[PDB]
């Protein structure tokens, strides 16, 4: 069972604030282990999976962001980002801070979830699920 869901309270263009996030999915999970992997299919900066500069959709700007980091862990997720904080949790809605501060370049953004919650690793048996959720979330500034 998988329900990873972002929600941009805010449009865009009203000047976002060092932080101020914009869009906070969440995750839900039920198997064992101790972590919700979560991406935002942005490409990725430096190489982490945790905080991690997202671009827009016309190729002329980014709009930084916060959430694989806040507190959680950084985990093996396919495609560069992809971290995990406790996940055996059952659902958490994670916030992601848009790290501005001043104005994010007009146009729109387009930022892409996927919280899967599962993590496959070497065990003895158990079934396979890697693919994780999915999910969009556009920025439109203007």
């Amino acid at each position: 069972s998988a329900e990873l869901h972002l929600e941009s309270r805010g449009g865009s263009g009203t000047q976002l604030r060092d932080g101020a996030k914009v869009a906070t999915g969440r995750i839900i999970c039920r198997e064992a282990h101790t972590g919700f992997h979560v991406w935002m299919n942005e490409r990725q900066v430096d190489g982490r999976a945790e905080r991690y500069v997202v671009q827009s959709k016309d190729g002329r700007h980014e709009l930084r962001v916060r959430t694989g980091g806040d507190g959680w862990s950084p985990v093996k997720g396919e495609g560069g980002k992809g971290v995990s904080r406790p996940g055996q949790e059952e659902q958490v809605f994670f916030d992601v801070m848009a790290d501005g501060n001043q104005d994010i370049a007009p146009g729109e953004y387009r930022f892409s979830v996927g919280g899967a919650c599962v993590v496959p690793q070497e065990d003895n048996k158990q079934g396979f699920t890697p693919s994780g959720t999915t999910g969009t979330t556009k920025l439109t500034v203007t």
